């Protein structure tokens, strides 16, 4: 899929495709977005902990948990709605709300 919706979590391994571009939740626990086998952008949390997992919480932050523990967060709090994650045919990853309005950007867009 090229999205993930408030509320959902990628386990290890899991990701992201778009095309050529993968944006995953890796085993060594960085976030990565490839272009092809070129990492674009990436969290920096690699490895720092293990068996992380990626949650897009329902009130917009982009968090990466490693047991209950937080390692990383996108800090775009806001309230309690309908959020998306999505990887971008322009290869941006952007974070929306209900109203298509993008409250966090990685900056990735070609």
């Amino acid at each position: 899929s090229d999205r993930l919706n408030a509320g959902k979590s990628l386990g290890a391994g899991g990701s992201l495709a778009e095309g050529p571009y993968l944006f995953i939740m890796q085993n060594d626990c960085n976030l990565v977005l490839y272009d092809n086998n070129r990492a674009v952008w990436a969290s920096g949390t690699n490895g720092k902990a293990s068996n992380c997992i990626l949650k897009m919480q329902r009130d917009g932050n982009l968090v990466i948990y490693s047991g209950s523990r937080a390692m990383w967060a996108s800090n775009t709090n806001r309230q309690d709605g309908n959020y998306y994650l999505i990887l971008q045919r322009d290869r941006n990853v952007v974070i929306y709300d209900n109203s298509n309005n993008a409250i966090w950007a990685s900056g990735t867009n070609v």
